[PDB]
RNA sequence: CACGGGCCCCACUCCUACGGGAGGCAGCAGUUAGGAAUCUUCCGCAAUGGGCGCAAGCCUGACGGAGCGACGCCGCUUGG
């Protein structure tokens, strides 16, 4: 039993940003020469910079962001959708004018690798 | 139609401060090694040559040979 006649929703929103402190970058734009990076793990520390080179894309609902809508081609895709609310990576980066396909996720393609898919969406077939 | 220049693709010596790169020198030669075979990381850079600014001049692994080999052959000796 929890509902009555009383708004408490300053933890769900309140609370929930008493602990938060960014302006992400908010940049979906695609296909960029260089962006944000890991702090790794792995020894004692040695925070590396050298996740993964993304095109950076995307944007989510609260904390969570399924950021990484990116993956490569030497391990065929593999995607990976990062948290965006962290305290432990690169404050990254944002370059392009960005010819935009749909933004957000897309799913599809992701395989139509070949060559002809640099920064751009359209095509006549 | 580029000898070591480069772009692209595959095997891949090796280092990295994890983005990544400089990629094969069967040219004289070497190390190793496939193995019947093919010397030594050679000598002078006198002397032949190759390219130019007047030219000297430098560079030059081409050269004269050193030299690995009874490696094939030519000539000689191991007393009359």
């Amino acid at each position: 039993q929890t509902h009555i006649k009383i708004n408490r929703g300053e933890l769900l929103r309140g609370i929930e940003q008493d602990h938060t402190r960014q302006l992400p970058d908010f940049r979906p734009g695609d296909t960029v020469r260089v962006d944000t990076k890991v702090r790794e793990g792995n020894r004692t520390r040695s925070q590396a910079f050298e996740g993964v080179v993304i095109a950076i894309n995307g944007s989510g609902s609260r904390k969570s962001f399924t950021v990484r809508k990116i993956s490569f081609g030497e391990g065929v895709e593999r995607v990976f959708p990062f948290a965006s609310p962290l305290v432990n990576q690169v404050t990254i980066v944002e370059r392009g004018k960005v010819r935009r396909a749909k933004l957000y996720y897309l799913r599809e393609l992701r395989g139509k690798a070949a060559r002809i898919k640099s920064d751009r969406s359209r095509v006549m077939k």
